[PDB]
DNA sequence: CGCTACATGTCGTCC
DNA sequence: GGACGACGTGTAGCG
């Protein structure tokens, strides 16, 4: 219980209980390979029949159950959940959330492996190429939109909704920008169109809105044009 | 190598290589506990400094790096990535993706554990309480909306966008339904408003929009009412 | 394929 | 905690 890893293949019940309870107490990552059934009831409800999966319980209460395919866990519980090991006909991992109230139950039919990983990580992800950096680029360099553009507000609450960037053009009109870091879609335009209408109701048909994205879908283009909105091609920047 | 699980702690390089290789060849699950750095370049770009993480490679190319917090992996590749282990100053897990071009590099500074899990699973998640089931309820029992409501289409592409349920009321108006399995937000009302307008272009004032959800956010109700759109409380059914 | 919209979305960020 | 919208979103499902 100093070693980063403690692992037992084909553990007995006592061994399982010992390692599971150590993981929670030491606040380390618990990892288990097991044949299991999963029961979930919560926001939604689901059953998963008997099969082999990887189970992870993070010290912050995150609970993940992974099949041999996809990116997503087949079942999970978010940070803050409370997990208890519980003995029955078979051992059962039980994770509870109260807000909203959700129960995840993992019945462990055969545990092939259980492990405790006392992980030491002080580092945080450093990410670039986001929408937030698109905004920064525009405020530092407003001409990537158009000559004379004057960015004024970032994330301005208008009446209903929140606008990515609000500014004025060389004609003095109010300008709404809707930024997308990737190819913009129908819902991008609906967002932009929604902000613009609300603002037009105040400042007149004067108000411009501009979709700022590396590209558009066919449908985005269509709706953008039918509503008299504009498109400025812009790539999300990378430090 | 007929055991369901193979585990090596503090492996040698050749031990590391052997198990990774075997994992990929056997369509097994690879799990690694390691101190590592992560370099990602793709749709966006990111850097993660030295820290302990759980690393998972699924047979379908899904690649997950997990820290001891949250529910999301800090770095990943989705199914379809091709992974390989390169011997550099340290071993490096690579994982290239095509369309779009993405590379994920995991530098293994110290591998505390490597494991091969030959997982056997034929079962698919059975979930209830979804939006699809709201839809099915509404076709089985249209009076949950209102009497004389006749549903016609589900997931119907109109010109721009795809409508959840489309039908008529007993007064001969066209009805758009927008469904949400959870509390409805501004996004939903924007969808609904958008569909109603497009439909009004063909059929004129004879279109009704209805938001169907268990409840609304403040802004949603604000926008709903402003636009003369309706609301019917409905909870997603659980079998 | 490209487009669209759901999701037990999750997560940040303001209030 | 509710509201609001981003995310390297993932993922289905249909043209
Ligand atoms: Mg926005
Ligand atoms: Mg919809």
């Amino acid at each position: 219980s100093k070693d980063k890893v403690t692992v037992i293949t084909s553990p007995s019940t006592e061994e399982l209980v010992s390692l599971v309870n150590s993981a929670l107490l030491e606040e380390a990552m618990l990892t288990i390979f097991a044949r299991c059934k999963v029961h979930y009831d919560g926001r939604a409800k689901s059953e998963l029949g008997s099969g082999d999966r990887v189970i992870i319980v993070k010290p912050d209460g995150s609970f993940l159950i992974h099949q041999s395919k996809k990116r997503e866990p087949v079942n999970w519980q978010p940070p803050g959940s409370r997990v208890r090991l519980e003995l029955r006909e078979n051992p059962v991992l039980v994770s509870i959330r109260r807000k909203p109230r959700e129960t995840l139950e993992v019945e462990l039919e055969e545990v092939y492996m259980v492990s405790v990983f006392r992980a030491e990580d002080y580092e945080e992800l450093a990410l670039t190429g986001s929408e937030a950096e698109m905004a920064e680029l525009i405020f530092e360099n407003p001409e990537v939109i158009e000559p004379g553009f004057k960015p004024l507000f970032r994330e301005k609450a208008i009446g209903t909704g929140i606008v990515a960037v609000l500014g004025r053009d060389s004609d003095g009109n109010i300008v709404v920008l809707e930024l997308k870091r990737r190819r913009a879609e129908l819902h991008a335009v609906r967002q932009l169109k929604s902000y613009v209408e609300i603002l037009r109701e105040e400042y007149g048909d004067k108000v411009r809105g501009i979709l700022v994205a590396p590209s558009l879908t066919s449908g985005a283009k269509r709706l953008l044009e039918k509503e008299g909105l504009e498109f400025r091609k812009l790539e999300p920047p990378k430090r």
